[PDB]
DNA sequence: CCGACGGCGCATCAGC
DNA sequence: GCTGATGCGC
DNA sequence: GTCGG
């Protein structure tokens, strides 16, 4: 990409305050910066040019400038060379592994991948899922196979209940040719903000899954949302495919879009969209947009007609799901 | 200068 | 068991 | 780390 040694300098900073420092506002301001920067029509040519635009400040312009001048990046190259940190960046690649686990897991000598792969009893169940799928979540999607497994999840849910609408969100709709895993919101006419007229929505949907193979594993499971891992069927001979993450939300019926607002994404345009509501008076979340003054407590839930309703409330044109990959 | 940083689901734990 | 805090996740 | 109040 046109400028993608600055935004890749600028993630791996953020992820060494994630993960490390354990600063999470350092790490979602490096990324807000990595954002705009990437979106940004010109190869840049100066730490000043850079600090026009929002997000990008003193301090990211000093880097950028030592990176156009250098190639590198001293402040990252130390880091490289700390062995704690090298070893907490890599435990948080596992799902399920955090900051403070990480650092916990170093603290008691496990810090590599065999360490790993010999103290399963010292993980738990969405670790250990996490350590058995290592390389293959690290692995991407391509929009064909997306497509396939789309296929799957919704005939298979129209077998349960021709009444549930299963749609697939994240990257995928906004267009990716590529995603990292498969996000699918659910609705059924039973559930709805008003009332829940049948128990176990979700949970048959994902047991009709597990019985066609499709959904291996589960990392964590409610009542609204499952988090686990499926895998595409193979043919004869065929090489398996990878195993891959899989997110469904089940929304309440009549809240659809601002439930596909939130789980078409991305993560930081819904923090900028969010951030900008609040500006505005307002606050949304996956359920709702309610307005919010200066007394700082939130009203009743506004009509919402449309993804777009939504985005007339905050005073901001319409944004296409693939104008939304910041 | 300095307060605030989007909003919430599930797993895991500690206090009562 | 219930509740609220924390960790990790979307 | 960056921003607006
Ligand atoms: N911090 C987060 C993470 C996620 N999401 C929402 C928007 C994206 C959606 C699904 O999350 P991901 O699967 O992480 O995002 P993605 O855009 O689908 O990217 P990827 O292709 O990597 O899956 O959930 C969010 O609002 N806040
Ligand atoms: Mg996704
Ligand atoms: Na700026
Ligand atoms: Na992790
Ligand atoms: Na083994
Ligand atoms: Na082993
Ligand atoms: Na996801």
């Amino acid at each position: 990409t046109l400028n993608g040694g600055i935004t890749d300098m600028l993630t791996e900073l953020a992820n060494f305050e994630k993960n490390v420092s354990q600063a999470i506002h350092k790490y979602n301001a490096y990324r807000k910066a990595a954002s705009v920067i990437a979106k940004y029509p010109h190869k840049i040519k100066s730490g000043a040019e850079a600090k026009k635009l929002p997000g990008v400040g003193t301090k990211i312009a000093e880097k950028i400038d030592e990176f156009l001048a250098t190639g590198k990046l001293r402040k990252l190259e130390k880091i490289r060379q700390d062995d704690t940190s090298s070893s907490i960046n890599f435990l948080t690649r596992v799902s399920g592994i955090g900051p403070s686990a990480a650092r916990k897991f170093v603290d008691e000598g496990i810090k590599t991948l065999e360490d790993l792969r010999k103290n399963e009893d010292k993980l738990n169940h969405h670790q250990r899922i996490g350590l058995k799928y290592f390389g293959d979540f690290e692995k991407r999607i391509p929009r064909e196979e997306m497509l396939q497994m789309q296929d799957i999840v919704l005939n298979e849910v129209k077998k349960v209940d021709s009444e549930y609408i299963a749609t697939v969100c994240g990257s995928f709709r906004r267009g990716a040719e590529s995603s990292g895993d498969m996000d699918v919101l659910l609705t059924h006419p039973s559930f709805t903000s008003e009332s829940t007229k049948q128990p176990k929505l979700l949970h048959q949907v994902v047991e009709q899954l597990q019985k066609v193979h499709f959904i291996t594993d589960t990392l964590s499971k409610g009542e609204t949302k499952f988090m686990g891992v499926c895998q595409l069927p193979s043919k004869n001979d065929e090489k398996e495919y990878p195993h891959r993450r899989i997110d469904i939300r089940l929304i309440p019926k009549d809240q659809y879009y601002c439930g596909v607002l939130y789980f078409t994404g991305s993560d930081i345009f819904n923090k900028n969209m969010r951030a900008h509501a609040l500006e505005k008076g307002f606050t949304i979340n996956e359920y709702t947009i309610r307005p919010l003054g200066v007394t700082g407590v939130a009203g009743e839930p506004l009509p919402v007609d449309s993804e777009k309703d939504i985005f007339d409330y905050i005073q901001w044109k319409y944004r296409e799901p693939k104008d939304r990959s910041e």
